[PDB]
């Protein structure tokens, strides 16, 4: 018997008719490709260009009739990725590709069998940085959807159709995991079939659901926004003399709040919303400014102190310190419960 | 029938005089490509280089008359990627590319199909990252007007003429959205001929409309901008006993504002003219320091307190302190209208 | 005698029936491809991105029983790198590539030798980027390991399988040092043979022990907040009098920890998990801000000073202030106990 | 008559003798190629690299007797771009490239066309990163001039020689601005003519004038530090009793302008040599020094105050905190004088 | 006389034997391939990554007695850069590439001529990116050796010895500048020939040594941490009433020091070891936080002031307060003498 790579130069050679530039079935029933992808590495989800960088196995799989074959013995014939440009293939796309590559290190990592019927097996590695808009309204408690969509380029409809196979039509790796992020099992798989003035072309897509990891943003960002509050409220138990003090505690404190709040969106795209950090920054500022106008309540109070009201307005100063040693810490936790639960239903 | 791939060869083969070096209707009317273009993506739009990366699906359609067949029985033939080398292609490029790529994803990302009178359709896939000049002298408020423009690089007028189509020339996809920008519906058509000492060269050019959303700088730098100057107000209800506190309340906020003047223009072109984020920055830098010199004006008005002078000089300080408290946060709302209301009217 | 560039055209050309799409031993028992590398740099570990770049020497050895020669005398044969497709070659790949290449200055960078009965040397340059996650739960004092892994892509295991060579598999160059860490001279050496749904394709791994080198981040990050901590202890031995002053230590240094334990996490992936320098920072917050909380017991004990009892609350707050002056420097130094013991033991 | 690609096959092919690697007058008089460019864009003027990025239309003209023909009757041919391997073309390169690129969207961006006396025109496509070394010593007034350099690299002296045409050998584009920079308008042309072991080579070069816009830096650096200047002399019309104040007025605004003198040089190349920017913050920064030093000679002066010499030193205080609302806004003109004229001279 | 492109198609074609696959000098003595560079462009030098960026001149010089003619009259014969495919060369790689590049813009910067015995010089322009160790102890006083080492990849020593020549092996250009560097003229040239489980292949490397400029250094770091230490000497002469300025002065100036030496490694690989400008910042730390701590030995020493000794307790203050009017700036000036002369030593 002759070698495969002899075999298959007499079923793709220029005798019995084989042209790689024909699709199967030609004018007949269209292709029908069916697609599965293996992500080897995922991350880098950056939000200023809105994208993340995957890189997968892209299998696909389709019927050539032109390649069954039934002399040889074997049941598969591997080619050699130096002749894959001998067979059709089809010729997908990513709609949302913003560049991407192959990878051809010590080899072409491309792979190809043929089964006897004419099963065609071709898988390739890709790596891919696809775009993604980020709905970011709750910016640490959200759920982000980042797709990633397959389509025909020159083919329409009536001539090739993309599938997603049933035997799982997306596998993830052993233990890939995220750093400020983890992949939900559940991914949802749906049709995208596009219209142009050219024509209709197939797609199929994959939806990846990346919930975030709160634990990050609870340690730099909630819990010293929470301190600096408190340190506002260090501020009334200092009596009305230390005017330095307690002015220089309402100035100190007001001032690196203003530095938390400018800091807490240092690399972030520039949304025109307001986010969930944003209103935790923007009260506790108020918190913290809301106790500096509450001294100079106290200084004027007193400073208006005819022997009954000069001792009448030394005891109503003495009042208005000691509503705040109360309120500010029940309003404060007023709105802690009003946050947590507000960004715990959506 | 022989299939098209075998009847393409014959159309454009060493038989039949097809040469794709020389353009249709050659020694004759120039040839009238039509363009239109489909963006897929858009944005990353930067400043400091002044540019910003689309990703478009290039349409181009002309008449071929040498490719006119009447034998095959469909009406329209589509050739292989890999046959591009073979036919007539307009030598298109855009006049302000920066640098710019083709997508080779599993198959080189370009179509070409042939109708039966020889019209020629040929749409690929380009990455470009355009120059555009930014006008920034309104900042948060401006509308950036960035072109993208098509031209000839070896043809001259009298044998190549560029055109949009009057079918829609510009479309966007469904739901293409911008972090910082919204892309304006009306976009504007024009011509754009060149006139080289080579020749005169075709050109096309679309306008882009991008009006900013004013949200996030509302947010990062108005208010908190806002909030400083009100707290050189709070330093009116202090008396002046507490030097140390008016002294440090009048130090530690004119000099976090210089902090937020300089923080203004981090991420931005060193123009040379003054913007309107510049003259907020820097007449908020005004309020905060001349409510420092208020009190220069006070602590002396005092130092110089012969019976009734030495109390006519406490009095006349508890004066200047009382037109403070209301002039400041009138002459600030007099800035405050004619600021908005000046950067509205343009 | 013929050169041997035209004694390698007998054994490769078109005579002979070599064919390079062929592995050896068709049909037969495995190819056994021995492999080891010579690492030539290393390093730029990043963290945020979590890969480290690699720049090896592969040298990769099987038996190709078709390239045994018996007639000419030498007893290797070098091929130029212009003649390296006319060979078998593994199909090896890294799974996880993140991006390669190879080099070609002057001359591809590729050597081949083959010795008389079949033995071939395949000797190549590449630079790899490679991926590692970070296990950063003890950040100054981890132990990272980082791997690399060489597949096959189209070969199953009954077909090729990689080994690693007994003769030192992994060779490290003379004077390959590191800025932050150091290379731990034991390599494990193991395997991790891979199944998919397309077969299961040989695998063989080694692992890299990367620790790190503790004396920068002792002298950043560990001094300097060890510092400010014991500016909160000379607030103590400052009088009840200087209340601008106490409370501006108690502020000034509760203030510019925040700027340190935001300033400690300035170029590190958003872990979810709290580490070893958080639990340093967050507890010397802790010290810095119970020093402020002291003055407030202090201020508040000596204010509420019927002649014995307001002479009683002028000592108490002298007997708290002399405890502190012991306590905080005690209790410090527990934490400085059970914190190292604690991230030596592990 | 045959079609311009079948003539250029009769010039140029087998037949004629025709041969690409043969330079025009061979063992004759050297090759006159004359130049000019088209500056399509500039700018992006880095100075830590000190490189500048410019996008070019490089036009080249020489003589080639063997492509004179005299049958065809149009007096131009243009090539395909595909063709251009075809011909004789000189080997002009930059001498300071530092990393350049073509362009090759939807054809070669490359243009050649033939006369009937064998006039060549060459014209192409080429974005450079051209070096510049940056002289930086009068840093916000400084007239830079960063030049591009055409030279040959096989050919010497005696077989090929470059010239600047004399009809305007650099050309601009319409509305070509710069962000940091204007454009002289006047550009030197000169030779640059190498000599090297090999032999001595053509050189032409152009020489850029790029003068910069000192309005960014005069609102950034010049304005904010002038004001904190003016903060020092604040602290005069303050009493000898404000302590904390006049001291933290001359605390606060001393190290805010080590804020200002560090980040005056946040993104430039670590230079030796002292900048006219630095001999103004540092001045600046004495001035907002010597103000603290003044009221450490009052503090003291008035410490020391036996009836008269008690009453001496109080009145000695009030003196010398009254030419200092005098000398220090006199020196401080005077040094506004010898700075702005000293670089305005030069 | 037939021209030399028709004349090296006899030397080289397929008729005389010649082989561009087999050296000269086969089964013979070694080629003594003799080496010099020119270096057009130095610098870039990171120590992050700790590489440099050169842009050399390669030239390289053999004898091949296969290219030896003697029919034709010339005494050079100059190949096209497209004919370079046709002739052997050395396979010089760079044992420290860390990628590189060729550089092709116009034509392919190759130089390649053959003198009449067989003499060989081949020139080409190569961008490199080189690996070196960064020694950083002494920081701003090193002296920086950064080598490049050439190396043969696939020719052992007994087939191929690299040489540098006597008549200036290493070039530098004209007017060649460094903005952090020197380049001193004094180049060591040596060899470093490796051996490998392959071989042993030859290696020749030029040192380059580097000594930074201390003047960038000087004006950011050391003088304004040296105004710092001056700050907490103006402490002194504040008398013990100021209790808010002058912990205020002990505060503000110990927590911008901190700043500063944070600051003082912004842009440094994270070395273990401690620098010459780590004991800069750490030394100086210590006078701005002993000034403090001898304020608390103050303000402690006269808090305990029955009539003899509670004047005792106010003139023991004020003698304390005189020694540090003398003892700081008599310390701080050994340290100076100590630390200069220790970095000029070495
Ligand atoms: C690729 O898959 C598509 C399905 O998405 C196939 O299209 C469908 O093929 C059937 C034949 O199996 C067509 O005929 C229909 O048959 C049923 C009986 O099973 C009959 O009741 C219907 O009235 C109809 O005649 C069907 O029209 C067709 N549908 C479409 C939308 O094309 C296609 O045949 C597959 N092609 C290959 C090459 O496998
Ligand atoms: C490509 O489109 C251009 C239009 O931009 C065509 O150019 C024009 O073609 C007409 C023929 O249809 C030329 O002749 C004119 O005809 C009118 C009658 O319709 C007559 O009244 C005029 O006096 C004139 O003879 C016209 O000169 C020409 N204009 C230019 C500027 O070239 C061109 O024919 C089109 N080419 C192809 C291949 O479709
Ligand atoms: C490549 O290496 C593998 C080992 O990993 C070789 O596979 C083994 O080869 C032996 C023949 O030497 C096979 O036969 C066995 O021989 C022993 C006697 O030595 C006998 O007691 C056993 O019952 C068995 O018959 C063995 O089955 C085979 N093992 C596997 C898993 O394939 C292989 O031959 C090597 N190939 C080449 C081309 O060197
Ligand atoms: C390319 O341009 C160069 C000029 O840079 C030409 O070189 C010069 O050519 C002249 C002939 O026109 C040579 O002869 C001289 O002629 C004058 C009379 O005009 C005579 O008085 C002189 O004594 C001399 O014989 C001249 O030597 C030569 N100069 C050099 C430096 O080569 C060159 O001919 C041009 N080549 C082509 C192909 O156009
Ligand atoms: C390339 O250069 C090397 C030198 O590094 C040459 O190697 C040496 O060549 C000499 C012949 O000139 C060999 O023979 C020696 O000759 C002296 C007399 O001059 C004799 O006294 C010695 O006993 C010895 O026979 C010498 O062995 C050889 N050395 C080595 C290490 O190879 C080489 O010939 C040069 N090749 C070419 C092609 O130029």
């Amino acid at each position: 018997p002759m070698p495969p790579s002899e075999f298959l130069d007499k079923l793709m050679g220029k005798v019995s008719g084989y042209d790689a530039r024909i699709r199967p079935n030609f004018k007949g029933p269209p292709v029908n490709v069916t697609c599965n992808i293996f992500i080897n590495s995922f991350g880098s989800i950056a939000e200023t260009t809105m994208d993340y960088r995957v890189n997968i196995f892209l299998r696909q799989q389709w019927n050539d009739p032109r390649l069954a074959y039934s002399e040889y013995p074997d049941d598969s014939l591997d080619l050699d990725p130096s002749m894959l440009d001998s067979i059709w293939k089809p010729d997908l796309f990513f709609a949302n590709e913003k560049g991407a590559n192959f990878h051809e290190v010590t080899t072409d990592n491309k792979l190809l069998r043929i089964s006897k019927n004419g099963n065609v097996l071709y898988s390739i590695r890709i790596t891919l940085v696809l775009a993604c808009p980020m709905d970011l309204k709750n910016f640490p408690m959200d759920v982000q959807t980042c797709i990633m969509q397959l389509e025909s380029f020159g083919y329409t409809m009536n001539d090739l159709i993309f599938e997603w196979d049933e035997k799982g039509a997306v596998q993830v790796a052993d233990g890939l995991t995220l750093p400020q992020f983890i992949l939900k099992e559940e991914k949802d798989l749906r049709y995208c079939t596009k219209h142009y003035n050219t024509g209709k072309f197939t797609c199929i897509e994959a939806r990846f659901h990346l919930e975030r990891q709160m634990g990050y943003y609870l340690i730099q960002m909630y819990i010293p926004s929470l301190l600096i509050v408190i340190l506002s409220w260090v501020s009334f138990w200092i009596n009305m003399d230390a005017a330095p003090a307690r002015v220089g505690l309402g100035i100190t404190t007001v001032l690196t709040m203003t530095t938390q709040s400018s800091g807490s969106r240092a690399s972030l795209p520039k949304v025109s919303y307001v986010k969930a950090i944003d209103i935790w920054m923007a009260v506790c500022l108020l918190f913290v400014f809301s106790a500096l106008l509450e001294y100079a309540a106290v200084n004027f109070i007193a400073r208006q102190h005819v022997e009954e009201m000069r001792k009448l307005f030394i005891s109503r100063a003495k009042r208005i310190d000691t509503v705040s040693r109360v309120a500010f810490p029940l309003v404060f936790l007023i709105f802690n419960i009003f946050y947590w639960i507000t960004y715990k239903i959506i």
